[PDB]
């Protein structure tokens, strides 16, 4: 499993997509997780949550004309979801945030 800021990273910039042991949040409510059950491991054995289109509405990613984001989990293994996350854009810049979104480091 490639699960790791840099793992991730490298997979992103090379293929384009996320490594295959990441879903959706539909993927993951359609195999059964519900988030406040924190079972996620259990309905989706060695996956992780990925590929959600991210808003960036507060604004602390950098902003350009026709440039969307994705979001994936980043060190997760089973329970309820951490704090730890990828960010990545249309155009490639990768930041990662390990508070939950309130800070990102630039990493791509």
């Amino acid at each position: 499993v490639i699960n790791t800021f840099d793992g991730v990273a490298d997979y992103l910039i090379r293929y384009k997509r996320l490594p295959d042991n990441y879903i959706t949040k539909s993927q993951a409510s359609a195999l059964g997780w519900v988030a406040s059950k924190g079972n996620l491991a259990e309905v989706a054995p060695g996956k992780s949550i990925g590929g959600d289109v991210f808003s960036n509405r507060e604004g602390r990613l950098p902003s350009a004309s026709g440039r969307t984001w994705r979001e994936a989990d980043i060190n997760y293994v089973s329970g309820f979801r951490n704090a730890d996350r990828l960010v990545y854009s249309s155009d490639w810049l990768i930041y990662k945030t390990t508070d939950n979104y309130a800070t990102f480091t630039r990493i791509r």
